[PDB]
């Protein structure tokens, strides 16, 4: 969608991204770009979203990153 106030992401776009994250954990090097073309985003914006969603699960019950 364009000529609307949906510059970065949308309800539809996040829906397919969430669906994808559930289905396939992470898209590979070619496939993330395949999605970015297909759905319509940049491979960077895609990767950032895909980072944010795994990060959310990490932060959920403390930020267990390099926690040792």
């Amino acid at each position: 969608m364009r000529r609307k106030r949906r510059v970065l992401f949308s309800q539809a776009q996040v829906y397919e991204l969430e669906r994808r994250f559930k289905q396939q954990k992470y898209l590979s090097a070619p496939e993330r770009e395949h999605l970015a073309s297909m759905i319509h985003l940049t491979p960077t914006q895609v990767k950032i979203w895909f980072q944010n969603h795994r990060y959310k699960m990490k932060r959920q019950a403390k930020d267990k990153a390099a926690q040792q």
